[PDB]
C-alpha cells in the first residue's frame, strides 16, 4: 500500500480538520498523491462538513465518507438520537483500505478525541489504526492542560503500538504569550512538533492557505512521508 | 496504614479540591479522621491555596503541603520560574506516608491532571499512588470531550495497576440540561459516579457545605473507604 496516517487529537475542536487541510496542502504541493477520510460527520443540520473544509482549502478530490447525522453530537450520541446505528468496523476499515494506494499519503479523521466512538459497537480511531496499520498525528494546544492530555493520548497509541508520527499544534496565538511559549516548549521535549498552524488559517482562502501551509511543515518531513 | 485516595482529574480547575473538601466532609461526619494533603501548589502569588479552600470548606484542619510556587503554571514550568527545583518522590512519598494512620481517610490532591510532572523527573501523581497503594478518586466534568478524557484517563491508571475509586462529576448545573445530563448517563456505563457536586458548591458555607457534602456521596460507600 501507500502511507496512511489517522489524525487524532487531545480533544474537540482542536484543529484536527484544518491539521489535514494543511498537511494535505503541503503533501500535494510535494507531488503526494492524497486523499481523506472521515467516515462518521456530525452537525450537518447546521452544515458541519469537515471534508468540505479539505476539498476548499487544500484541494484534495478523493475525500470518502460513510455518515451524516445532522445533530452537533459525538458520533454515538447522534446516532443514538437519530435512532440509526453508527457503521461497522469492517466498513471504515475497509473504505479506509480500499483509498490507500503506493505513492498516496491517506488521512483519516475521526471524531472529537482518539478514543471516542466511531463505529458499533464501541470502536475507536485507535482500533481502525490498528487494524489498517496506520501511525497517528496529535494535534494539540499549547493551552493550559495540553501536557497532560497530550501524555495520555500517546500512552494510549502506544499501548497498541500506534506509532506517533508527530504533534501538530492546531492554533497557535499571535503573539505567544508565557503560557503558549511554555507550552511548546515542553511538547517539544515530548515529541517533534511538526507545524504550528497560527490561529483562524482556516479562514484562509485556497491560496493563502497553500503557502501558509508549504510554509509550515518541514519540506523534507513531508516529501519523505510517502 | 489506613487508606489512601489520590484525588485526581481530567485536568485543571476540574473541582478536585472541592471534591476533596465533600469527601472530607462527608467522612468527617461519619465518624472518619481526614488527612488531605497537597504536595505541590502553584499560584500562591495569585492567592490559590487548595489546602485552605479545604480548610473552610470543610473544617478540616489536618492538611499537609509541600512544595509551593508562587507563578499560575504548570509545575516544572512554576518552578523553573522561581528559581527552584521540584520535590522529589521520595519527599511525596514521605509527606504521605506520614499522614497515613488506621482508620484515617487521607486524601492527597495532584496539580492539574493525572500526568502532570510532580517531581524530578517526569515522576506523576500516578508514580505516587504507587508508591503508597493508593486508589485513585478521578474527578470529571460534565462537558464535552468529557468521556474522551475520562477514558484516557482510566487507562493510564489501569495500566500501573492504580485501582479507580469512581468518578466524580466536579461541577453539576441545575438544572442538568441536555448536554451535561447525556454525558452522566454516558459517564455512569463507564464506572461508578460518587457524586455529582452542584455547581457553586465552593461558595457555600461551612453549614451548607456539611449539608451539600452529606447528601452528595453514598454513606455506605464513604465509611466502607475505611476500616
Ligand atoms: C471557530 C471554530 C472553528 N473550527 C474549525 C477551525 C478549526 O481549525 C477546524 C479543525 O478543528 P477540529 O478539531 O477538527 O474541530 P472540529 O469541530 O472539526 O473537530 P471534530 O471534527 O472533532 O468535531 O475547525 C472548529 O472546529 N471549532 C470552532 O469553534
Ligand atoms: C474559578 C474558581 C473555581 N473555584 C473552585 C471550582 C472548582 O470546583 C474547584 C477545584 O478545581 P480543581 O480541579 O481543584 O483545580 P484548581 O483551580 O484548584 O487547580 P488545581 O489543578 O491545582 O487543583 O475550585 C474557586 O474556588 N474559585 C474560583 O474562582
Ligand atoms: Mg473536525
Ligand atoms: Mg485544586
Amino acid at each position: 500500500g501507500g502511507t496512511i496516517l489517522v489524525v487524532t487529537g487531545t480533544g474537540t475542536g482542536v484543529g484536527k480538520t484544518v491539521v489535514c487541510a494543511a498537511l494535505a496542502s503541503a503533501a500535494r504541493q510535494a507531488g503526494i498523491d492524497v486523499a481523506v477520510c472521515k467516515p462518521v460527520q456530525t452537525g450537518t443540520a447546521r452544515g458541519d462538513d469537515d471534508l468540505a473544509e479539505v476539498g476548499r482549502l487544500a484541494g484534495v478530490t478523493q475525500l470518502a465518507g460513510l455518515a451524516r447525522y445532522p445533530q452537533p453530537m459525538a458520533p454515538a450520541a447522534a446516532a443514538e438520537h437519530a435512532g440509526m446505528a453508527l457503521p461497522a468496523r469492517d466498513q471504515i476499515v475497509r473504505l479506509i483500505a480500499d483509498l490507500d494506494r503506493p505513492g498516496r499519503l491517506t488521512l483519516v479523521e475521526g471524531a472529537g478525541g482518539l478514543l471516542v466512538e466511531l463505529a458499533e459497537p464501541g470502536v475507536t480511531l485507535r482500533d481502525v489504526a490498528v487494524d489498517v496499520a496506520a501511525a497517528a498525528l496529535v494535534v494539540v494546544t499549547a493551552d493550559l492542560g495540553t501536557l497532560n492530555h497530550t501524555k495520555l493520548t500517546l500512552e494510549a497509541l502506544a499501548a497498541q503500538q500506534v506509532s506517533c508520527a508527530g504533534l501538530v499544534i492546531g492554533s497557535w496565538p499571535d503573539p505567544p504569550g508565557l503560557v503558549a511559549a511554555s507550552n511548546r516548549s515542553a511538547l517539544a521535549r515530548i515529541a517533534m512538533v511538526r507545524a504550528a498552524l497560527p490561529a483562524g488559517a482556516a479562514s484562509l482562502d485556497a491560496g493563502d492557505f497553500a503557502a501558509m501551509s508549504a510554509a509550515a511543515f518541514d519540506r523534507n518531513w513531508v516529501a519523505g512521508l510517502v
